């Protein structure tokens, strides 16, 4: 009996089974009203004549019903299964409140009837996905950015930090900024322009003042994109200035320390026996660590901030936009781990406090 993965985020649900390379289904995290109701690609596609809800806000499930609106179509339209059949690895995020996980508890096993579910931590699934029981992981979304610690396979809550900076943040302000070259990036259907142009030509730069004197001063730097009705714009500086607001979100009026200087004060949450293992274990995962260049940048700043006889190590693996799901589905296909799942049966006679005992 195969089971599923499912990596509920702000912006986008990666579903599957476990022992895939990757995500089958890959959906954003919408649901639509006015059929009855739409989800995903549905919904955005015909967001004309329906509401819609984000029911996951930077992380965190914030509306039950939608979001069993989601659960639904993951299983019966994404994956084409019956929930009753398959044990389900759902995944939350850092420091998701106690009544929450129950909630996803009762659902799981009141309304889809899965005969079995366990609930893990997305920043350590991604961990696994490395290779690594040990780090210290970035995990940078749409919709929020986290740094766990991690040792010896358990996240150090105590150390976590979270950033309300992610990639829909990063979309807005390179929306803003290309109106501001003279072009209209505004509607909705310009929003997803925009997180395409993102997405394939956006880097960080190593050092930004050198890279914005480059692009003041030459072409050198700039980049065609044709927009679907043919019109061909040109971008430059706003390649780089876009994510560079994750080293400094107060480019769009953010009064928070950047990701680098997140990264060195939760290391230093933690005791100094491990500090040097974090510091030699810096993933990052998430589609917003996508950036070419993001690891370099963060090696340069975590160097300035470190002790001078500091080893670090930032990996960055290609497959970081799917680590969360790559994780969830290695750790269900572990022997070790079956012992660990939540069964039908136990929540029949516990209840969804089951969770707290039992996931972690
Ligand atoms: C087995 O298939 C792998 C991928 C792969 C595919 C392929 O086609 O080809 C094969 C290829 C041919 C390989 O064949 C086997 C050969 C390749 O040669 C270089 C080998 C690759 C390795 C897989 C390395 O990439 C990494 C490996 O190296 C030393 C690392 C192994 C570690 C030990 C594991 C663990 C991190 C991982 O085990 C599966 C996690 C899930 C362990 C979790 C635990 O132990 C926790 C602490 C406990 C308790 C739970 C705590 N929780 C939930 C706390 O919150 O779980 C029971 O980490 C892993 O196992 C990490 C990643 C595995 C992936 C992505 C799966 C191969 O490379
Ligand atoms: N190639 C890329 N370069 C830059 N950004 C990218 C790239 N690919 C994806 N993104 C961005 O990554 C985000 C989606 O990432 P991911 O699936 O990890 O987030 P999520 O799980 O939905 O959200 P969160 O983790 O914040 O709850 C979007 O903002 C998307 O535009
Ligand atoms: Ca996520």
């Amino acid at each position: 009996t195969t089971a599923l993965v499912c990596d509920n985020g702000s912006g986008l649900v990666k579903a599957g089974f476990a022992g895939d390379d990757a995500p089958r289904a890959v959906f954003p995290s919408i649901v639509g009203r006015p059929k009855d109701s739409y989800v995903g690609d549905e919904a955005q596609s015909k967001r004309g004549i329906l509401t819609l809800k984000y029911p996951i806000e930077h992380g965190i499930i914030t509306n039950w019903d939608d979001m069993e609106k989601i659960w639904h179509h993951t299983f019966y339209n994404e994956l084409r299964v019956a929930p009753e059949e398959h044990p389900t690895l759902l995944t939350e995020a850092p420091l998701n409140p106690k009544a929450n996980r129950e909630k996803m508890t009762q659902i799981m096993f009141e309304t889809f009837n899965v005969p079995a579910m366990y609930v893990a931590i997305q920043a350590v699934l991604s961990l696994y996905a490395s290779g690594r029981t040990t780090g210290i992981v970035l995990d940078s979304g749409d919709g929020v950015t986290h740094n766990v610690p991690i040792y010896e396979g358990y996240a150090l809550p105590h150390a976590i930090m979270r950033l309300d900076l992610a990639g829909r943040d990063l979309t807005d302000y390179l929306m803003k900024i290309l109106t501001e070259r003279g072009y209209s990036f505004v509607t909705t259907a310009e929003r997803e322009i925009v997180r395409d142009i993102k997405e394939k030509l956006c880097y960080v730069a190593l050092d930004f003042e050198n890279e914005m004197a480059t692009a003041a001063s030459s072409s050198s730097l700039e980049k065609s994109y044709e927009l679907p009705d043919g019109q061909v714009i040109t971008i430059g500086n706003e390649r780089f200035r876009c994510p560079e607001t994750l080293f400094q979100p107060s480019f769009i009026g953010m009064e928070s320390a950047g990701i680098h200087e997140t990264t060195y004060n939760s290391i230093m949450k933690c005791d100094i026996d491990i500090r040097k293992d974090l510091y030699a274990n810096n993933v990052m995962s998430g589609g917003t660590t996508m950036y070419p260049g993001i690891a370099d940048r963060m090696q340069k700043e975590i160097t300035a901030l470190a002790p001078s006889t500091m080893k670090i190590k930032i990996i960055a693996p290609p497959e970081r936009k799917y680590s969360v799901w790559i994780g969830g589905s290695i750790l269900a296909s572990l022997s070790t781990f079956q012992q660990m799942w939540i069964t039908k049966q136990e929540y029949d006679e516990a209840g969804p406090s089951i969770v707290h005992r039992k996931c972690f």
